[PDB]
């Protein structure tokens, strides 16, 4: 099926992390995407969480996978694919393309605030959009490049109330009026 069942609130990150080593969120991004106008891959919603690092301090803010939906549009590579993608869905055939890939290794990550694309938006209650595949790789940012190497030519990280909007597609798509109210809407209350 799609893939976008794993993603929702197993504390899916941790699912995540060993296979491949408010609410609801999930139609909220849906709607995002599906009322919209421009071909828009997929979106993510990180969310707020807090640390505590060792030995010193520390009320650190972190970014993390909060929820996500997944529109769309070499063989060992692929097994290897499969393989996690039958893991993670058990812990608890179709060809796995790059950005489902992208899509899905996204629900491993994490972010400092203030740090890569999500937590710089988040840091300065920023818009951060990133057009065009220089745009991606002249960022400094990792996920950005990762995103890139993976098709995207479009990513966008929006901060909200309670975390960070990222859009990402693999076309190059300008900002549009329009879009950015619709996140207002769908996540700031
Ligand atoms: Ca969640
Ligand atoms: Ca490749």
């Amino acid at each position: 099926s799609s893939i976008n069942f794993l993603t929702s609130d197993d504390d899916a990150s941790a699912a995540a992390m060993e296979a491949f080593i408010e609410d609801t969120l999930q139609q909220r991004l849906q709607a995002l995407i599906e009322s919209a106008g421009e071909n828009w891959t997929y979106a993510i919603f990180w969310q707020i969480s807090h640390d505590f690092d060792s030995s010193t301090g520390d009320n650190t803010v972190i970014l993390g996978w909060g929820d996500g939906y997944y529109k769309g549009e070499a063989e060992q590579e692929h097994r290897k694919r499969v393989i996690r993608e039958l893991n993670s869905l058990i812990s608890g055939d179709e060809e796995v393309t790059d950005t489902e890939w992208f899509f899905l290794v996204s629900m491993t990550q994490s972010f400092v605030n203030g740090v890569g694309l999500p937590g710089e938006s988040f840091l300065n209650s920023r818009v951060i959009w990133l057009s065009g595949s220089g745009a991606l790789t002249g960022s400094g940012c990792e996920r950005a490049g990762q995103g890139q190497i993976y098709g995207l030519k479009t990513m966008v990280c929006i901060a909200t109330q309670n975390g960070v909007v990222e859009l990402g597609s693999s076309e190059v798509i300008s900002q549009s009026s329009d879009l950015m109210h619709k996140v207002n809407n769908l996540f700031n209350f």
